[PDB]
DNA sequence: GCGATCACGT
DNA sequence: TACGTGATCGCA
C-alpha cells in the first residue's frame, strides 16, 4: 500500500518541472508567521519530499517558486502563500487549487482537507489532516516518515484530481469562476491578511479600563434590584431571577427555558428597572469580552497589527468569513461599541483609511435579476428604496410616509431578500401574523416582477436542483423537495436568497480584482485592508485621498453591468471610525 | 469537548 | 426572514 517517493536531502533539477503538484505544509491552523513542517513535489519525473530548512534555503528551488512560468497545483495555496511572504519568499504560478475547485463545486460538502475533496472523486489513497495531526490537544506533527508519506499523498492526490475537476467545473460552466475569480482572489485576500491592521492598543486598553468601570457599576445595581447577586452572563440564572424571582411575565421561550434574548427584555423594560440594566450590561459587556479583550489577545505585539484569516472556501453563498479576529463584525450600530473603530489606524504616518460601500446592492441585485419594472426605475432614480416601498404598500404619497410607515418598510424589503415568511415578519416587526402576511402581499402587487421571480427561482432550484449567482456560483437544494413543511420552506428562502447574496458577493469579489489591476497601473500605494460584504477599506497615503475618490467608487460600480446601476459611497478619515 | 444561547456584523 | 464568528455557561 506505501506511496514510492524519495525523501531528498538536497533539491534537484528535476524536482523544478514546469508544472507539479505542490504541498507547503502548515499545520497551525492559523498560518500567519507559522512553521512550515515538510515540502512535497509532485510532478511528471517522480515524488519528491523535501525538508523545509534544505528546500527554502535553496536559492534554485526558491526561484522555481516565484517563476510564474512553473506552473503548481496545491489545495489552499493562500495557506502557503502568507506563510511563505513572512519568510520573505514568492508564491507564483498556482494554476490550480483544488481547496477553491472543491468549494466551487459544492459548498455544502465542508471540504477543508484533501482527503474531503478527493472522495468526492471516489479517491481514497490519502489520509484525512486529522486523522494524521489529530485535534486540539493531541495536534501535532508525526516522525518525519510519516509526515513524509502523507504530504507526498495529498500531492498525488492533487496531481490525479485536476483534471477531474476541471472537466466538472467546465460542465457546471464555471471554470471562469475559478481560474479568473477565485484564484486571482485567493493572491489578494493573501496580500491583505499580510498586511494586517495596524491598531492603537493604549485607546483599547484605556477603553477596557473604562468598560470595567462601567460593567462594575451597572453590574452593582443590578445585584441591588435584584436582591441578591447571580452570573449575569448565564441566561439560565438570569431566567430565573426575571421569571421566578421577580415574576416577569414570560412572552417567549426558547428549546430549554426561558428566552432572555435583548428581542424579549425589550419588551419586559417597562415591567421592572432591572431589565434596561441587564441589556446595557451585556452591551458593554460585548464589547469588553469580544472587541476589546479578544482584539487585545490577538494583536501582534512587535508591530501593534492583527492579522485576520479570510476564509474564502467556508460560505454556502460565495461570501468571505472572517477570523482570529473576526474584522467583518466590529460594533458600529450603537455610538459607544462604534469608538471601538477609532483604535483601526492607518499603518504608517501621514496616511489614511479610506472605505467604500455599495449601496443597497442586494435590493439592485434582486431588481437586476427579478427584473421588476418598478423596482428597477425606482434605482434608475436613485430612490431612498424604503420610503419608496412604503408609498407603495401603504398607498400613500411621499409627504404622507411616516417614520413607522418606512421603518415597516424597510422591515418588508429586507424579509423579502430573505425570504420572509409572514410569521417570520410578525416576530422581526413585533406584528400578527394575518397582518404581516397582508404586507407582503402588498409588496408583491407592487412589485409582480419580483413575486414572479420568488415563485421561478424556486420552481427552478426544485427542476436542476440547486439555483446559481451571476458569475455561476451554485448552491444545491435537495431539501426542496423535502416533505416536511419546514426543511423545505428553508429550502426555499435559500433558493430565493442565495442568487441574491451570492451574486452580491461575485460582484464585490470582481470588483477586488479590478481594484487591484487599477492600483498597480497607476502605482498608488493605496491598498486593500480588509473586505466586509458589500464594503472594501484601504489605507494609502493621504496624498492619494483625491484620486481614491474617484477611483474605487468608479471601480467598484463598473466591475458588472445591471439591469441598474450600481452605487458606491466612500468616506475617509485617520481612523476607521473617521471614515464615516 | 460540545450544544444551547447570547450578541456583534452585512 | 439570509449569511457569518465567538464569548460564556453547563453537563458530559
Ligand atoms: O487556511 C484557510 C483554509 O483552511 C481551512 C481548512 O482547510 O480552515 C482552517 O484554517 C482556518 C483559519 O485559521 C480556521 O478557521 C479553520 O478552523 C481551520 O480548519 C479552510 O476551511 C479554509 O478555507
Ligand atoms: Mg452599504
Amino acid at each position: 500500500a506505501k506511496m514510492a517517493f524519495t525523501l531528498a536531502d538536497r533539491v534537484t533539477e528535476e524536482m523544478l518541472a514546469d508544472k507539479a503538484a505542490l504541498v507547503v505544509e502548515v499545520v497551525e491552523e492559523n498560518y500567519h508567521d507559522a512553521p512550515i513542517v515538510g515540502i512535497a513535489v509532485v510532478n511528471e519525473h517522480g515524488r519528491f519530499f523535501l525538508r523545509p530548512e534544505t528546500a527554502l534555503a535553496d536559492p534554485q528551488f526558491v526561484a522555481w517558486l516565484g517563476d510564474e512560468t512553473k506552473k503548481k497545483s496545491m489545495f489552499d495555496s493562500k495557506r502557503a502563500a502568507v506563510a511563505l511572504k513572512w519568510k520573505g519568499i514568492e508564491l507564483c504560478g498556482v494554476s490550480f487549487d483544488l481547496l477553491l475547485a472543491a468549494y466551487l463545486l459544492d459548498p455544502a460538502q465542508g471540504v477543508d482537507d484533501v482527503a474531503a475533496a478527493a472522495k468526492m472523486k471516489q479517491y481514497e489513497a490519502v489520509r484525512p489532516d486529522e486523522a494524521v495531526y489529530g485535534k486540539g490537544a493531541k495536534r501535532a506533527v508525526p516522525d518525519e516518515p510519516v509526515l513524509a508519506e502523507h504530504l507526498v499523498r495529498k500531492a498525488a492526490a492533487i496531481w490525479e484530481l485536476e483534471r477531474p475537476f476541471l472537466d466538472e467545473l467546465r460542465r457546471n460552466e464555471q471554470d471562469r469562476l475559478l481560474v479568473e475569480l477565485e484564484q486571482p482572489l485567493s493572491s489578494i485576500l493573501a496580500e491583505m491578511e499580510f498586511a494586517g491592521v495596524k491598531v492603537d492598543t493604549k485607546r483599547l486598553e484605556q477603553m477596557g479600563k473604562e468598560l470595567a468601570e462601567q460593567l462594575g457599576t451597572v453590574e452593582q445595581r443590578i445585584y441591588e434590584l435584584a436582591g441578591q447577586e447571580f452570573n449575569i452572563n448565564s441566561p439560565k440564572q438570569l431566567g430565573v431571577i426575571l421569571f421566578e424571582k421577580l415574576q416577569l411575565p414570560v412572552l417567549k421561550k426558547t428549546k430549554t427555558g426561558y428566552s432572555t434574548s435583548a428581542d424579549v427584555l425589550e419588551k419586559l423594560a417597562p415591567y421592572h428597572e432591572i431589565v434596561e440594566n441587564i441589556l446595557h450590561y451585556r452591551q458593554l459587556g460585548k464589547l469588553q469580552s469580544t472587541y476589546i479583550e479578544g482584539l487585545l489577545k490577538v494583536v501582534r505585539p512587535d508591530t501593534k497589527k492583527v492579522h485576520t484569516i479570510f476564509n474564502q472556501a467556508l460560505t454556502q453563498t460565495g461570501r468571505l468569513s472572517s477570523t482570529e479576529p473576526n474584522l467583518q463584525n466590529i460594533p458600529i450600530r450603537l455610538e459607544e461599541g462604534r469608538k471601538i473603530r477609532q483604535a483601526f489606524v492607518p499603518s504608517e504616518s501621514d496616511w489614511l483609511i479610506f472605505a467604500a460601500d455599495y449601496s443597497q446592492i442586494e435590493l439592485r441585485v434582486l431588481a437586476h435579476i427579478a427584473e421588476d419594472d418598478n423596482l428597477m426605475e425606482a434605482f434608475r432614480r436613485d430612490l431612498d428604496i424604503h420610503t419608496k416601498t412604503a408609498m407603495d404598500i401603504f398607498q400613500v404619497s411621499e409627504d404622507e410616509v411616516t417614520p413607522n410607515m418606512r421603518r415597516q418598510a424597510k422591515a418588508v424589503n429586507f424579509g423579502i431578500v430573505y425570504g420572509i415568511s409572514d410569521y417570520g415578519l410578525a416576530q422581526n416587526l413585533n406584528i400578527s401574523r394575518k397582518e404581516a402576511a397582508e404586507f407582503i402581499e402588498r409588496y408583491f402587487e407592487s412589485f409582480p416582477g419580483v413575486k414572479r421571480y420568488m415563485e421561478n427561482i424556486v420552481q427552478e432550484a426544485k427542476q436542476k436542483g440547486y439555483v446559481t449567482t451571476l458569475l455561476h456560483r451554485r448552491r444545491y437544494l435537495p431539501d426542496i423537495t423535502s416533505r416536511n413543511f419546514n426543511v423545505r420552506s428553508f429550502a426555499e428562502r435559500m433558493a430565493m436568497n442565495t442568487p441574491i447574496q451570492g451574486s452580491a458577493a461575485d460582484i464585490i469579489k470582481k470588483a477586488m480584482i479590478d481594484l487591484n489591476a487599477r492600483l498597480k497601473e497607476e502605482r498608488l500605494q493605496a491598498h486593500l485592508l480588509l473586505q466586509v460584504h458589500d464594503e472594501l477599506i484601504l489605507e494609502a497615503p493621504k496624498e492619494e485621498m483625491e484620486r481614491l475618490c474617484r477611483l474605487v467608487p468608479e471601480v467598484m460600480e463598473q466591475a458588472v453591468t445591471l439591469r441598474v446601476p450600481l452605487k458606491v459611497d466612500y468616506h475617509y478619515g485617520s481612523t476607521w471610525y473617521d471614515a464615516k
